[PDB]
């Protein structure tokens, strides 16, 4: 009929939980190797993961700040990062196999992996910030966390211009 989700409590955990894997699955994915079968150029592929790199740098940017001002809405970001993350992830395989150099798809994949230890931090540290939102370590380690997502962005973003555009 009209399928209300009724979203009562949590799913499981109220605060940034689950998908936290999903960062860490994202990483070993990747470990394994590229997809294959590009529909177009490495620069193609280029193009689309730096503009994804950008938008999860906007977020961990506001996670950064908001963690000051508005706890709450550091899971929701948490969840964004999470997620655009999670097509960097997909989009990253593509990408090094489009590559005519192992070191360039390798290079890729690599800064991927970079983003997935610095987002898999962010959001556990958001969830466990939510928990206590007072505490002011945790809240010193997400900030950690989200330079640490911020300066890879850079990297990643670097790592694609080496490649065949």
């Amino acid at each position: 009929g009209i399928d209300p989700f009724t979203n009562e409590a949590a799913s499981a955990a109220g605060v940034v939980g689950g998908m936290v894997d999903s960062i860490t699955q994202a990483i070993n994915q990747l470990d394994e190797g590229p997809m294959g079968d590009p529909e177009g150029s490495f620069v193609d592929y280029q193009t689309t993961m730096v503009r994804t790199a950008k938008a999860i740098a906007v977020t961990v940017q506001e996670m950064v700040t908001k963690s000051n001002t508005s706890p709450e809405e550091l899971g929701p970001l948490a969840n964004q990062l999470t997620s655009d993350y999670g097509r960097l992830a997909s989009q990253a395989k593509p990408a090094a196999v489009a590559a005519e150099n192992e070191e360039i798809g390798a290079h890729i994949k690599h800064r991927v992996q970079e983003l997935g230890h610095g987002c898999s931090a962010l959001v556990t540290k958001a969830g466990a910030l939510q928990c206590s939102p007072s505490d002011v370590y945790t809240k010193k380690e997400l900030i950690e966390c989200a330079r640490r997502v911020s300066e890879k962005v850079s990297h990643v973003l670097a790592a694609l211009q080496a490649g065949n555009r």
